[PDB]
């Protein structure tokens, strides 16, 4: 009578241990011919979180995972930026991540639903996000999560009082910003590599560079921010050699170290004067509208269909400044060139000409459907079976999207029920359990049961001492256990099956020997697991003790046979579970009459 | 063999979904002669929360509501003013509240009992007033929470080391802060209001009043942070043609100008020179002291009654500068007036002499008991039938008041209890689920029931596509079934026919109309809940195939009847609950032989 | 039919009340001869929490809470002059403690493991280390906790990417930090102490010996944040009568009193010239390795048990400014002294300079191994009775200690387990409930009814009024039986009956009396507790009324000890419980015919 059972506690509900309780209690209502969703086998991790424990590769597909990295950079950069929207709550540093801890901020603009449930069995980033979007508007979370629309019209139509652009570019921004070997520089937009120990010389030669539009009065502020002199001994250049600057617009060879300065730079920095045709540029909103577009004049056609409201014009008057400081009213005008007024949002629309400029010189990302974003109509949910929705209700967290004041929101998808709203989308985000989804780890499951052999039981004999298991997979497979319950055999046969040959697909080690001197607690453990009752008793031989361990009902071929029929889709899928546990029966069956002799 | 039937998790305690088992879990051990406290009906929800999700009106009384408003508002001036304790946690702005992440702060005064619940299932605000009040003093609590003392005796005696003071007025204090349309001034106390884009005719009326009493060296701060020559022209003020200030005490017309400065303006700006008979006020103190004295000296009287240790006189000296900046001694005496010192504790006292003013010139805020802050006597509690007890000791939140330290604590009441204390008082906070309290569903299924005409079931019949429930109706009623379990159908129907209820009384829509082509999955989900065995089965009819939906037991008359009768409190009532049913039954049992035909 | 009986929720798994259901689910499932190990008897508890709430002095030993407290002032010393590690998470203050919220930083140095328990049933301070333990290095974690070594080869080897240096001393450091009438110091690491409102007289004493180190420039910044010449006048100290500085280190009789100005004061503030042979020194980095050189030679071969890659010379070189400002080169060497190079890590060195130079001084900390914090080997654990093991795996919280990266992380262990790497250590955390440990209720309770005296079951009589308990005995047993269940009567006897005996082992009180009018309900609540069937029923007896409490099975000697028998690990066992438990039994049985007359 030792406490191998339990009463129902928090924590008990919290450990990993118990999430992998959800493989072993959706798995067993599955069939071998149910399929897995190729879209769902993968999850969303926040790339947050990957970049920084990259062992969550595992749960991600490359190439998804690239796509939301440079996405991430990209709306980083435009949230950053922004000042209308601030919709991160994450700020990225050399190597690490920093969640801030904002103040809860409840507004006229939130999710009429009340979010109950904390994410807690995700990462820090997920869990973070998911109660993002739970409590401000889907469009917010889509930004934040790094959501690239699908090639297609089967997505969801966001509603909100305020919007970003929809761009989608190919680049590894949000990597180099979290590269660990960086400066962690007074500009959040950008860090700048380091290589043994110094600034590197690739984004060296960008900082001189930038460094010829920077004043005099505030270089050391940038020399000493940076350690571009020493960076500029330790690579052979001389920091004093660098060609003179360029700073009136009418010659300038390149406009782009301009940009960046005014970009990035001038936030914690002042500039250099800049003349149009020998003349002092006096409005610093003309220097940028000049700037951008005449090294974007491309790129002005495609601002319409991000910034469908945006004046354009033919026709730009900058004011300067001549010799005696008399205001010059100047109009610029030439065949076929478009001009851009930015409103004054600066450094958001450099950013986003800039953008651009990147989106037109590198390629585009494409995306399959984002199951964890865009999701399904509405209709579609509906019109799934009850087991492959109910599949989705406890392996996914589930969320709808609905209408409210023109906005949209995401939510739980049972508040919104609950709240009487009608869902135009649901969204699915499957799992994560020990580093593997829960989906793979179903899916897995299914797959190589159903695409094995088949055979008989294994046969009783002598000196078994593998369980087919690691000393890892032992101790995963045995502390498992400890979840268990009284109910039918039947059941708890199917699941710790089930768990077994969930453990042998991943687990490629050498099996691990058991001891005699603890062989009969592994005993005790695996058949109470399966409802069996295991005793303790001794037995005199002579001079010699016996300890005997006494299984009943005893586990052979015919009880786990028969049991797997009666709660199997079929007869032949009870025989193809059998074949992939075939390793780990052989223990199960042999060790069911075990006696330790003492001699 | 689908998952519709799951393992406890953290997330399915969590969702909304889940609270409606509470509805669903207290409600059927009630009988309809059980009475639901008018006191209870309605919550608590924190107004920080009402007033930027309205929707929530629906679990509020609008009286109460608005007294507590009233109240918030002069606490959380209070308390922003006040320096001694430090009572609130939240930053109120411009239709938006900031939860502010404070530290923990442990100290030496704490309660003694530790606070292990987190409170989930209610809105941000009423998460964070709960835990703050099971950490802290409970005086804190009831300060935060907006409290009202009720005319009467039956109150709790709260014990503290510091207090504020009890002023009870009513007032729209709290909506005018966070009143969207509002600037958000460099002063928290208070938000001007905002029409047509700029400062409200009527408070720019009372900002350039304001204005005489700031310095020239401020000013531009001043009208830089208000926008007042904007609003002022937008408006058609003239700013420049102000009526010259009145900075001398002797002959001053109003006082009320130079106290708000003082109170609000001062804390960001600094203050015109003050003059008593044409000498300048040499100490800041005096000038408040005399000001506050000579404009509230009808109110003096009243301090004692919040702040009996007050000194309280009829001869005030003053401090002045004369011509030649020679030190003055000035004593002032009226016959009648009284004069009071603040001891320095300036912008508290400040604004309690102007609260006070307001108590005078407006209405007394009159409230009922409050359940959720003075609670009952704890021997009330005590005396309280099980099954009265048992229904607070689950729909609300309990909690005791108990001596310690000569200060009084709230906490859970069973912690209370473990800690081993004595309850003075007991609280209950009932819970929200959905918008609607938990003892309002409750009640009021219980009062549409009793007050139900009765009938007979309603018979089979051809073409039921209703199940008397709406498209959104019937979504809560199914997705809320899939957390059934195997128990007595007995049990199950009463929980089912009283969730169905619970929906109708809610649900004034149109009847939705099911598609044969899902018709069984409705099916399968609502007999499945009631503890029904449905299964699938085909038929082939000549070329035809009827896919057949069998259940056993089936649904008719007989079956609800009796159950109901077995677990009802009366027979009587057994027949009450099918008549207010008796738009749900009709599906429920004229499905009961489903036949789907392929044709 | 009253809601006696529940639904699993949240709440109801958080409050304390259920914490007990530990003691009361594990202590069933242990025989008399169980033994509970003496390290585990006591807990851990953060001291930041004990020092505040000092009720929970009860949950630990106070050698071991002192050597923590000890420690722990020391670690915090450490930490907050540290700039290359920034181990704590909170900030202490005057009888008050700010867990700060920093933001969750998650780096590339991270344990892998994702964690998601939140120990919401510990004091926010435990609960607050814990989450850092299970998130950073195992190091930080041993840091913070306050960890001292055993005297033994019995522990962890611990790794990481940086070190603190291990010091174990003993010492009051937290408490006097913590000591709540201290001033606020503009200085973190040392809060000096208040004494009838003013600077007290010992501590005074140093602050006014240390300003001989403070520049005429901030004297009037340091006189203000302490109050000096206040504190001066109050204890009749002339402030102005101090003895000439002594600011040059070649007669400097006492070097201490610079070595605390530059450890402390001169964070906030500037410091006077310091002079070497009449010459200024010229470094601030050689006044501090020549003043901690020259003072604590003795300790300088111990630097290297700590700081084994440190530079220790016998030539060390001074720089100074003459009369005529030349630069100076002066080398000074001594017969046997040491001077050692500091490498700039100023604050953190002299520090450590000063804390061996106590280690010296004072006692050397002793303390047997901790079960929280160097726990057990691996193969212990492994090797360990499956009773003994799920005892802890139940009442403790169970973590691992395994390598990766070259780093040492400690986690859930059944999440190292199922993240596949090997323990290499595992710690205990024994919960606490109530203020008691939940080792020690359990423990006390075996001790208790293994060593009591046996005898019958109490007999049926007249005027039971007492239950054995107390007014908050009776509320603590008959609130905790709401948490019942429908299980064989076998079990839930034993669980009350246990609960009994282990709320009489701490309630010492009288007995409290039960009144006719409420009888009925503390018999309904304590026999449904147990399985029994309660009715009520009426009778009439001529013109009087008799309420009738009618339970089935009745509650009488056959009953519970029948049942014990059947439960218990031996007869004998059974009726110690019976016996320990005979002043609850008696109204149990005496009540089991209970007759309310109405008369």
């Amino acid at each position: 009578m030792m406490p191998i059972k339990s009463i129902v506690t928090l924590d008990q509900l919290e450990d990993s241990e118990y999430l992998f309780r959800i493989v072993s209690t959706v798995l067993p209502h599955l069939c071998l011919d149910y399929k897995v969703c190729d879209q769902l086998k993968t999850t969303f991790v926040h790339p947050f979180d990957i970049l920084l424990n990259n062992s969550l590769g595992s749960v991600t597909k490359q190439d998804e995972l690239q796509a939301a990295i440079s996405k991430l950079g990209i709306n980083y950069l435009i949230d950053t930026t922004s000042r209308e929207l601030k919709l991160f709550n994450v700020t990225l540093n050399a190597g690490n991540i920093d969640i801030i801890n904002t103040p809860i901020n409840i507004s006229s603009e939130t999710n009429p639903i009340i979010n109950t449930h904390s994410f807690y069995d995700l990462p820090p980033f997920t869990q973070h996000l998911l109660n993002i979007r739970l409590t401000d508007t889907e469009y917010r979370a889509r930004f934040i999560g790094g959501y690239i629309k699908p090639d297609g019209s089967d997505s969801m139509d966001v509603l909100a009082e305020k919007k970003y652009p929809d761009l989608n570019f190919d680049n590894t921004y949000l990597f180099n910003i979290l590269y660990k070997d960086v400066i962690n520089a007074p500009i959040k937009e950008f860090k700048a590599k380091i290589v043994n120990g110094v600034l590197s010389r690739q984004d060296f030669d960008n900082l001189i560079g930038v460094r010829q539009y920077i004043t005099i009065q505030d270089r050391p502020r940038f020399d000493d921010a940076y350690n571009i002199a020493d960076a500029a001994r330790h690579y052979g250049v001389n920091l004093n050699t660098l060609p003179l600057p360029n700073v009136d617009l009418t010659t300038m060879p390149t406009y782009k170290h301009l940009i960046m300065f005014e970009q990035y730079f001038i936030y914690t920095y002042d500039r250099v004067d800049i003349y149009y045709n020998g003349n002092k540029m006096l409005f610093d909103d003309e220097i940028i509208n000049f700037t951008i577009s005449m090294r974007y004049q491309s790129l002005i056609p495609r601002l319409v269909d991000f910034f469908p409201d945006i004046p354009v014009n033919n026709n730009i008057v900058l004011h300067t400044r001549d010799p005696q400081n008399a205001a010059v009213n100047v109009t610029v005008a030439l065949p076929n060139v478009q001009f851009v007024d930015i409103n004054r949002n600066n450094k958001f629309f450099i950013n986003f000409f800039n953008l651009l400029a990147k989106e037109q010189r590198s390629t585009a990302i494409k995306v399959t459907k984002s199951m964890f974003w865009d999701g399904m109509d509405y209709e579609e949910y509906k019109s799934k079976n009850l087991q492959d929705m109910m599949f989705i209700n406890s392996t996914c967290y589930v969320f709808g999207l609905y209408n409210h004041n023109n906005t949209t929101y995401c939510s739980i998808l049972s508040d919104i029920i609950s709240a009487e709203k009608t869902p135009i989308r649901v969204c699915l985000l499957p799992r994560v359990v020990g580093g593997k989804t829960v989906t793979n780890l179903i899916s897995e499951t299914l797959k190589s049961i159903s695409s094995m052999t088949i055979r008989e039981f294994p046969r009783k004999d002598k000196s078994i001492m593998h369980i087919g298991l690691s000393e890892t997979g032992f101790m995963r497979f045995f502390q498992l256990l400890r979840l268990m319950a009284d109910k039918p055999h039947e059941t708890a046969i199917k699941e710790v099956v089930m768990a077994y040959v969930g453990i042998k697909l991943g687990d490629k080690g050498s099996p691990y020997y058991i001891r005699k001197e603890s062989y009969q607690d592994f005993i005790y453990l695996l058949f109470a697991s399966m409802g069996f009752k295991v005793t303790t008793r001794r037995s005199i031989m002579g001079s010699n003790n016996i300890s005997i361990i006494s299984i009943r009902p005893r586990v052979t071929k015919q009880y786990i046979v028969a049991t797997l029929m009666k709660t199997s889709c079929s007869k032949n899928e009870a025989e193809k579970l059998i074949t992939s546990a075939f390793d780990l029966l052989n223990f199960m069956v042999s060790v069911s009459d075990f006696r330790d002799y003492q001699s």
